This record gives C-alpha cells, sequence and structure tokens, in this order.
C-alpha cells in the first residue's frame, strides 16, 4: 500500500513505514488544522530552508518544510535533533493518496 502526492503521483511513502499513534491532529499559528500522519521513512521531497525548533508540535524536534519534489504542493514536515527516533516525517493525510 503507496502513499503518493494527491496532485500528481508522485511516490512519497509506504502504510508500512508509518511510525505508530500514527495520527496526530494539530493547529499552526495561523489556526490551520492539520491530520498528520508520523512515518519513519519517505521519498518523491524536497526539503526547503533550514530547520526550526519554532512552534514545534513534536518535543526536541526541528522540521523543515517538505514539497513533493515533482508539483511543490506542501505535503508536510522531515523532523529531526530529536532522540528514539532521531529523525521522521510528519505528513498531511489529506495531501496524500493511498493506492
Ligand atoms: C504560520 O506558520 C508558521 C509561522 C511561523 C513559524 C512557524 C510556523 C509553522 N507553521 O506550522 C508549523 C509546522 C511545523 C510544526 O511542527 N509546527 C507548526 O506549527 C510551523
Ligand atoms: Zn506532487
Amino acid at each position: 500500500s503507496i502513499f503518493r502526492c494527491r496532485q500528481c503521483g508522485q511516490t512519497i511513502s509506504r502504510r508500512d513505514w508509518l511510525l505508530p499513534d500514527h495520527e496526530h491532529v494539530v493547529f499552526n499559528p495561523a489556526g490551520m488544522i492539520f491530520r498528520v500522519w508520523c512515518f519513519s521513512l519517505a521519498q518523491g521531497l524536497r526539503l526547503i530552508g533550514a530547520p526550526s525548533g519554532e512552534f514545534s508540535w513534536f518535543k526536541g524536534y526541528d522540521w523543515t518544510i517538505a514539497l513533493c519534489g515533482q508539483c511543490g504542493s506542501h505535503l508536510g514536515w522531515h523532523y529531526e535533533g530529536g532522540s528514539q527516533p532521531q529523525t521522521f516525517f510528519g505528513l498531511i493525510k489529506d495531501r496524500l493518496a493511498e493506492g
């Protein structure tokens, strides 16, 4: 079961790569609600800019904006600088399509 970019079909992740709960409903400072699925691994993304800790939803992690490497759609964030695990992907579920 493969996760693709909803806009262009870019290969992003797999159900097998979900990181357990795997679903987190969060809000950013602009009040936008994101239903975020955590993945151990993802591909086909472009990480833009430098990591930031500001308003991180996950204690001990910095985020980098993750675009679809193909169409540039915002699919979520790469998280790093934490412990167990050091890195993971928080992807916006409704911006993916499952096979
Ligand atoms: C309007 O947005 C911002 C403006 C300024 C600084 C940060 C943000 C952010 N929006 O969403 C983020 C995504 C990563 C995260 O874990 N938490 C968030 O809240 C970061
Ligand atoms: Zn795309």
